[PDB]
């Protein structure tokens, strides 16, 4: 019986790359009669919400997690004790691991633990040889054992590694295919080689190639944005985009992919990922189906009370008559807003210095978790600041790129409205449209983010 | 579309032939119509709850060929199948009706000022729905059509216990809505409470299942059926040897329209055959039923069965330190050994006529014995042994003056094989029935005599 998973680690954002793993496992263990399993190898709890929230959106479902349970848990690694160190220590007690502080002696060794010093427990993995990973796609692959890295297993915390808690866990949830990344194919001599230590049988494996963008590049959030949050604030139909993850794989439902999935029909080049061919088939679901289908949708989207009644304290102070409210708001429903640089011409600031706050605002939104208005302030705050200009200097930069006008509605609030998808992409969109930053400013750049709290 | 059907049995002992019942007919709605059938259980009385209770209701109701799509031991996508594992879901949606003025706080009448007082002291208090007094209510009842309840019938109802936990009634509205329950078949016991169910989901503005309510097994004599007239444990009936099959196309005979199978059963499934007045549990009925079965088969097939039942390795090594000290030659095992492979045993009311104990008080101890017995959960021995102690201490009896009244009710024998090892071998349920038989075989217990006794069962350990 047919078991597979996906193992996310709750660290931010859902992507695109992380639905269309999921959409595979998923599709293979109902093909055959299985089940599905998310397991979360922890990172914040919130995260994790994002992550059950951004793939039922979608559309996907498991049969075993941390959220609908399962009699295979517990789904989370913070939940499932000292299992790991257990097996950690086996590795080493058989002799395929050892303690490193590499060197040897069990007596200096059993001392410098006796007295509490820093350690790892590393794997021990071939240093001669070709290893044979038996891809179900690819057939054979022969990595060679050489340019295998060494292998922590617990960590100098007392914690495991990814990599340790995924064969454990695996082996524990009795999953019996792992279809991955193929991210994940150059390391897999060393997932063999561990089954090998254990005595346990391995699952079958799969790499799947990895989603590029049309210039044959991988994805990026740089040349297009990889966050399944953003194509629902920019208004796709989960439908749509789901449908575009099948079709990339190997117009049609869920069921009716899982109907018609094989794993044999899946190409061995890096599917593209066109924004335009996924906007026309969007645009294809938006038409077949009734008005009144039609209309829930946006009302979900956007055209409900609880988006509507965070946008009108904003507005009933700024408006002669309700017919000015449209123009005025509209930013708050246009995904992207029209660009012009000419809203960009700083009193004292000089154009370099311009793209220069905006990419550093940027990096810090990109990091900031909690998508707050206080949170979202100090962000920016902290930027002017470690740049000796004040809040003012830079908040008429925030305007024009975030509402597309030089004055609106209290910027801040309107980003908070927005959210961090629409707001980050709004700011990229203005930064490129300045010139963006050359591989030699992003080096510079960046040391001054790290500077920045 | 897609229809999902459930059953929710609460995890409190045997399951009974009316849940194995209950749920073949929403697993044969669910397979017609293509779609899923969902066993959740509701631990909402969770001091009266047990896993082991629940393994039974799995072990007992997949013996009978009864399965499920999402369920606590198989998983599922609207798990957690279990009420205990779904956390605060049920104070949220019972806080939105107090939020919403059609539930209200109860400790009388409501100040918003002395309520917020009394809450935030501790004092102990419970949610309850707001239930209409005048008027009635009209219940959509797919075999029956339109039935019409009064409104003053509806007594009222808590939402929230004081121990924050929710009413069976509360969890499984929210909780069939939570799994996309489109369907509720449930024993026509159910259907005065239907109005509180509807008005329940039109608070929520929730879209509600349809409904159908299922006329009551009977005894052959038109009584509601009862552990009493017949054995209703679905456990028993595997002890005495009747074939799953058997017992599932009964329950099928029996709703709808005598040797089917359960995928033959889907197939010719229609809830519209399904007779509107109580059908009869009759035990010879069945038992001519499973006789077919055990006739309609190889001689190989009857041959496993029998090993399964009873005739296998575990089972009979139990058995053999028992016997193995009171023989003198092998012959000799089968008439003493043989009462551990007949089901009921051989009656005589003379092997009951204590030494000391006249004819009522016997009936008494055997009747107390009986209730502490139907009230073990874990049947072992020195947990029936203490069953029985706290009975003859309370009697301010000696246990070796109650025990001479066990060995015949068990084995049919004055003395045997030690009775206690032979309960606990033996099993819970063919204990029971031995020990009930010998009680009626002796007059039983009158209403009065079972008032007065039920006291002296409350005051036992």
């Amino acid at each position: 019986t047919v078991r597979t998973r996906i193992a996310p680690s709750p660290t931010g954002d859902p992507h695109v790359g992380t639905a269309y793993i999921a959409l595979f496992n998923l599709c293979f263990a109902r093909q055959h009669g299985g089940q599905f399993i998310l397991r979360i190898e922890d990172s914040t709890r919130e995260s994790e919400q994002q992550i059950y929230d951004a793939l039922r959106w979608l559309g996907i479902e498991w049969d075993e997690g941390p959220d609908v349970g399962g009699p295979h848990g517990p789904y989370r690694q913070s939940e499932r004790g000292h299992i790991y160190k257990k097996y950690s220590d086996e590795l080493v007690e058989k002799g395929h691991a050892f303690t490193c502080f590499m060197h040897l002696p069990k007596d200096e060794v059993q001392r410098r633990l006796a007295a509490g010093e820093s350690h790892v427990t590393r794997m021990k993995v071939p240093t001669e040889g070709v290893c044979v990973v038996p891809d179900m796609l690819r057939g054979d692959v022969e990595i060679p054992w050489d340019r295998m890295d060494m292998q922590v297993l617990m960590k100098a915390d007392g914690l495991p590694t990814y990599f340790l808690a995924n064969v454990v866990d695996d082996h524990l949830m009795g999953i019996t295919h792992v279809l991955r990344g193929e991210e994940w194919l150059p390391s897999a001599p060393k997932l063999i080689k561990l089954y090998e230590y254990f005595g346990w049988e391995q699952p079958q494996l799969c790499y799947m190639p990895l989603l590029r963008n049309p210039d044959k590049s991988k994805l990026s959030k740089r040349k297009n944005p990889t966050s399944i949050t953003f194509y629902e604030r920019m208004g796709y139909l989960p439908q749509a985009l789901l449908n575009y993850l099948g079709r990339m794989g190997w117009k049609f439902t869920l069921a009716e992919m899982i109907e018609h999935f094989d794993l044999s029909r899946v190409s061995l080049g890096g599917p593209i990922f066109d924004l335009e061919k996924l906007s026309w088939l969007n645009g294809q679901w938006i038409r077949e189906q009734s008005v009144e289908e039609f209309a829930r949708e946006v009302q979900k989207w956007a055209l409900n009370p609880e988006y509507l009644m965070k946008i009108a304290p904003h507005v009933q102070g700024r408006v002669e008559n309700f017919s000015q409210i449209a123009p005025l708001a509209g930013f708050f429903f246009s995904g992207g807003v029209p660009l012009d640089a000419s809203l960009f011409e700083h009193k004292k600031l000089d154009p370099t210095q311009v793209r220069q706050v905006l990419q550093l605002v940027l990096w810090k939104l990109e990091s900031l978790r909690q998508w707050e208005k206080e949170r979202i302030t100090g962000c920016i705050q902290a930027v002017a600041e470690h740049l000796q200009l004040k809040l003012r200097d830079v908040m008429p930069l925030m305007f024009p790129a975030i509402t597309g006008h030089a004055s609106s509605v209290s910027v801040l609030d309107a980003m908070e409205i927005l959210g961090a998808d629409l707001s980050r992409y709004r700011l990229r969109q203005a930064l490129e449209l300045l010139g963006g930053a050359s591989k030699k400013e992003t080096k510079e750049w960046e040391k001054i983010r790290d500077a920045i709290p």
